């Protein structure tokens, strides 16, 4: 049922079904003309895309053309997506996504999302009520300070949460019409970007006065005060200040968590897991070392702790096998370069020598892993990736920084240079790497993607109310638990993206069962099979009949 | 004034503006936060544009990029038409258009236009009700048997009504909401299509029984009976044997004329009337031969016949001026191919011997102008070419011909044969020729795109009822009237390209004075000033406010 | 915010304003011409409802007046009946709804509520789906079997919801647009309206069959599959064995009560507590006897012996103080008419002799205490009050039966053959009565209505899944608890009915803290002060302003 007929039905991508509306639906709802004779199939649609789709070059003009159909027809956009996830991701998502947000400006056509201005301070509600949906389940927000690895592009980070959200759908059945795309626009620090005349934001600087954290807070309650106190709020690509602050002040009273310190935390605990598994390594010999102290690194060593102490280990043991090294150098007790309260858990005695660089880290300190989450580029050096693997029968590398520029190091780079050994993972997509001798290594990525879908889900199903750190240590283990024997020999840490539909799933189950388990969830009544539960309430792609119900009176 | 707020504003390409909504209109009509907090002009947004295509490598790729903005933001649409119709002229028109329809199932996102097959007749009326606009003007419609010289594409020929009326837009500011685009559908013969699971219409053969006539005349009247009985009704690309019925059946009950009849007919004319100021010659002595005796050799016969008769010649003498060659050779009296009565008035008796090729019949006859105008590819050889060029010391040389490969010459080739000496035309775009002495000659396109905008202009603002013969040549002669001496001495037959715009509306301006001196305009009341009335009455690209009007009471 | 701009607003009752529209709104909202030049206040709008009621004679014809601007100016109708309710309850509820109900097809103008026949059986889902409103969270329904005390009225009977929800809004707050009023229509046994060619419903006899109970069982699902497992449901008028077997069913699967049984009880009982208070009486003295055994009688029965049994006195103690009669005589062991489960606690072993009449009955029994509930006229004969008079110094007697020619008897006949010594209460109003003596008594009107809205407004603001007996035991005390020592003294027994609105609150306020403390209510977060609470949320009758969100930008 639908309350508009005519031209309105096909002008809405979210009804507009191109030649697929049926005879009967065109001649009752009053299309029959405004559409060529033709009834085509769903099928056929998505055959005309993938036609056109393999005549075109550039991974920027695939993303136009693609993001172009969410604004024509949402029903045959994921129908396209969910043929091949796989081979689209890098286009849709990371690093393409990149290439979006960067010239955001001089791509557009129509806007998505929604935006939020420091200039309309004090009238956010009457914004959020312009909103078409009203039923929002799910939003994803971010001010474009921190988009990927690339810093502050202002308003042309939109892309993210507009392509985060599409994930939404796409991995986890997520209704399209309850995910809201928000874009923060408090100014831009990008000197580019305030002389760019295509720029789609406010031109001033940041602001970062108590004004900031006031539209911050305007937005929260404007947010659910109409769709509800529950409404999920996943904040993205924040600047690493106001990421942990807002995490901290919101996480008790709304329904919200931050991808990059959560759910990033989450996916690079799954691979550690997984890769503990192949390795059999003993959790004391552990030494983990960190590019980075930053939104990724904090989470993740947190998860990692709350890892070995469900393992065992006292939080204080687990803490000691962590280190980390920002851009000044290790972060050790009483170093010039400042140290927060959520570093100083991480901060111990200055080793032997001071390291200068990361490679100095690695000879002295000797880790057994190398997680790379600084978005600064090729910081894990072949030197650094040499050391590793004199070091360590068995190095674990993780080059998590995106979009794939700034990874720390490449997929080719750890395989060659660690002579097969490693046990690599990356933010960003590589392809399968050959050596000489013949052997074939596949490339997990370790991309919170596997994580904020399924995690949404279960939040969303089950009305869970708040997300506490436990939430995520639960999905990283339902994330790792999908690995077959199988897929671990081949050098997989992670379940293959082709399969990124299922696992988040059967992440959505894990989690929900967990949440009902600890008293998270609010859904009545309580349905008896979860599993079942959840897969009756995912979207599908498929058509709906639009026909008005006709029938005969006895 | 507008009926409609919110987001409906945006997603009807009529009204939406993108990023050039102002602030008040965003935050009246309800659009505050569903638009970047950017203000655009519509400067930067063209810039935008041209930015985007310059980047572009494909005409193809272009004509969607630039025909999908037609369904975003029509206003942009125009204004990007009328930056440099010259330039985008081969792109949304011939020969681009040709190509467009050949795969117009294969690049299909929206529909455009109104779609009527044979299976819906009895119906036609709810059909043309469904229709969103409610002050259609001006209709062109095609059953797409005879698209360009490219033959039977059937609905995917719903490009070329599609393309000409834009044309009516951007060339004679003609207000789009008042166009109509329409094809017939009744089946296609071209079984590649019938094999093409993306083609667009009806997988049947062509309905030639009495079925085709009565669906034609239920559509002539259910446009007529909604919108009135002076309705422009342009017919373009008909088949030969259906095209002139329906113009005799129709032009004295309906406003109707047929484009390959009349409009080419009118060009054609044009550029003869230029040729005859270029090289003054006495039309005594001219001799015309067609090459192809079908819709446009016998409209540009007529014409030429009537332009001869008003100049002091009998019709018969003028007739006996010109010969006709279509694809069985030489048009004469007792030959075994038919001739129908059109053909007949050309038809004289054999010359002592009869030719079989053109050439032949360039040679025995030895005319002066030869018109090509078959559709059948490159019939004027280079000997054809040599052979007019040596029997006459300035040969008119007409390939008139679309799309490109269908011509039956290049310029190149016409000017370079005949060493310069030819005037020569084409019905698609040829760049400048330079010959080896240094001179450079630019052909002039005769195409009707020259007249149909500038008559159907004059036709819809004057209420004209029908359209007469003398209306097209009047076309004619306001097309040439306005080419300047220093224009001529260039070879150009026809006024520059990138004129186009003010050219249409001095025809428009010529045909409406015509229509007035001749009692068929009924206009009230009657505008004083003819020329300031139709400028006055065109339609502009500029945005309007969308404001509601607010004032204070006294 | 609004969606709608011009004409719709005017059409639309919710948001029509007539004159109230400023001059900004209409200016902005495309209004202005359509309304006359003068700006009215909802005061003068209020005035002029007044002064033309005030002309009028008939209450039918008020009825009509007065419902009429319901579907005009809804702000303006409550507005109206917020004035003087105590004045107008007689019109739009009993006795008057009564009469309209009788001859709803008579004065039929526009439909109110959702329709759902037998006929439409498998189709319930897409009439629900046809309810504009999107937020439904209370639903009163009826099938017209038993409207009032005047039987089967059929669809007719759809006066009844309507009135009902008109006081969720006028008594307790309640939004307008989130009640919903239903009529289940399986056809009527009403011989009259099957010839009644006015009639609204479908021309059979009622439906009996398993077809009834699958239909009824539709509707439930459809209503909560749309706005929630939780929408309050609110059964009214059903027949007596439906309306047990209905509660029965469905109380611990849905949120639903049935007025008649449950909210009837709570505003007797109320009656009873405050009677208590007055004459201060021990309840082993207490002997009630019921005119009636039926949906009231039993529904009141068991929450007095609830009442009792918190009081001190067990189960078996508290229902043998008990005794009904109904159309076949005194419920006794081994009579001959039936008695099932529910009458079963309240059919005691025959006394000395076995009554004839209620009079037999109550010079037999000697009870205290008399409730009429037979809905079958005045069955509270002058020789049955002389009785009471005789018998008891101060006789409680209860005619609840309505309409007013339904009731058991007249306040009048109560007060002047007891010699004002009984304490009366009726369902249907009667107005103050003199003896002579000079004496002046107020009867208290025993009606649900001082019930239902509070109880309403309560379960929706808490999210309430189910109600239990409890809460109407609690409805019931908070009620009278708001009865002040002076009132008692002037024959009151129910606070005055033009408090019915701060008592609806109160009441409303009383039954949260009672459901939070019984863990029943499932709102988040937990409102720290209750009372604040609900009184934030009652919806206004006053104008909102429906001006866009304009301001500048800095
Ligand atoms: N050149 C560098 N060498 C080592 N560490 C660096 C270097 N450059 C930046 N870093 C560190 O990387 C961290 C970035 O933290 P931030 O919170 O900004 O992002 P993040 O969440 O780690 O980002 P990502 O999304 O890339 O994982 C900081 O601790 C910073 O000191
Ligand atoms: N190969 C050929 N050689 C000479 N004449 C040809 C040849 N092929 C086709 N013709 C002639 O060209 C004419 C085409 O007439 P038709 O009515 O189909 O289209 P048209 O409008 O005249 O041409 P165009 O499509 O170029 O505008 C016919 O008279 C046909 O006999
Ligand atoms: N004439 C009568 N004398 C005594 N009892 C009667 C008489 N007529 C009907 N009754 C009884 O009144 C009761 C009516 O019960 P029912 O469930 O139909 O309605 P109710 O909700 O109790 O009545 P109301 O809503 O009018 O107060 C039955 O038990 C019936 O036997
Ligand atoms: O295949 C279709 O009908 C739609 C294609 C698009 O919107 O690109
Ligand atoms: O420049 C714009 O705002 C619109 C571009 C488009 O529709 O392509
Ligand atoms: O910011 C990132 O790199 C991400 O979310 O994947
Ligand atoms: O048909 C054609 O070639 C035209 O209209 O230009
Ligand atoms: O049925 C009744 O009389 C009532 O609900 O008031
Ligand atoms: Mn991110
Ligand atoms: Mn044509
Ligand atoms: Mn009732």
């Amino acid at each position: 049922h639908i309350k508009e007929k005519g031209k309105p039905l096909m002008l809405n991508p979210r009804t507009n079904k191109g030649m697929a509306f049926t005879l009967q639906e065109r001649q009752m709802l009053g299309l029959q003309g405004l559409l060529p004779p033709k009834i085509e199939t769903q099928d056929i649609q998505a055959l005309r895309f993938h036609r056109n789709l393999k005549k075109m070059t550039s991974p920027l003009e695939k993303y136009i053309y693609i993001m172009g159909i969410q604004e024509r027809n949402e029903k045959l956009f994921y129908r396209i997506l969910q043929d091949d996830i796989e081979s689209l991701m890098p286009i849709v998502y990371t690093p393409t996504v990149g290439l979006a947000c960067s010239q955001y400006g001089h791509i557009f056509r129509r806007p998505k999302g929604l935006f939020i201005s420091i200039s309309d301070r004090g009238h956010v509600r009457s914004i959020v009520d312009n909103w078409p949906e009203n039923h929002v389940k799910a939003v994803v927000v971010t001010d474009g300070e921190r988009i990927l690895g690339l810093g502050d592009l202002g308003v042309y980070g939109m892309g993210i949460p507009v392509g985060k959200l599409c994930l939404y759908t796409a991995c986890a059945g997520i209704r399209p019409d309850q995910c809201l795309p928000v874009c923060i626009d408090v100014g831009t620090d990008n000197i580019a970007l305030l002389k760019d005349p295509f720029y789609m934001g406010l031109y001033q600087k940041r602001d970062r006065t108590q004004q900031y954290d006031d539209l911050i807070d305007e937005f929260m309650k404007a947010i659910t005060d109409r769709y509800g106190r529950n409404t999920l709020i996943q904040f993205e690509d924040f600047g690493n200040h106001n990421a942990f602050r807002f995490l901290r002040k919101y996480r008790e009273k709304y329904c919200t968590f931050n991808d990059d310190i959560q759910g990033t935390a989450a996916v690079a605990l799954a691979g550690l897991l997984a890769a503990q598994k192949v390795i059999s390594k003993p959790i004391s010999e552990h030494k983990i070392l960190f590019l980075g102290a930053g939104e990724a690194a904090l989470g993740i060593a947190n998860l990692i702790v709350m890892s070995m102490v469900e393992n065992g280990l006292s939080e204080q043991e687990a803490q000691k096998k962590i280190w980390m090294f920002d851009k000044y150098g290790l972060l050790v007790k009483g170093r010039k370069a400042k140290i927060d309260s959520y570093q100083e858990p991480f901060t111990h005695s200055a080793p032997e020598s001071i390291p200068d660089t990361f490679e100095d880290a690695v000879n002295i300190l000797k880790p057994s892993t190398i997680i790379g989450v600084a978005g600064a580029g090729r910081l894990f050096t072949p030197d650094v990736i040499r050391a590793m693997a004199s070091i360590n029968e068995r190095p674990v590398i993780f080059a998590l920084s995106n979009p794939t520029a700034q990874a720390e190091c490449t997929a080719e780079e750890a395989y060659t240079l660690t002579e097969g050994r490693c046990l690599f993972a990356s933010g960003s997509p590589f392809g399968p790497v050959k050596l000489t001798d013949g052997r074939v290594f596949t490339p997990g990525q370790g991309n919170n993607v596997y994580i904020f879908p399924g995690v949404a889900l279960a939040v969303i199903l089950c009305n869970t109310r708040h997300i506490s750190d436990s939430v995520f240590l639960e999905a990283a283990k339902a994330l790792t638990s999908q690995l077959t024997d199988e897929e671990l020999a081949q050098g997989r840490l992670y379940p293959p993206l082709a399969n990124i539909q299922e696992v988040s799933i059967n992440i959505a189950i894990k989690v929900t069962e967990y949440l009902y388990a600890n008293k998270m969830a609010f859904v009545y009544p309580e349905p008896e099979d979860k599993a079942k539960y959840v897969k009756e309430q995912t979207w599908r792609s498929e058509y709906d009949s639009l026909l008005p119900d006709v029938y005969e009176w006895p």
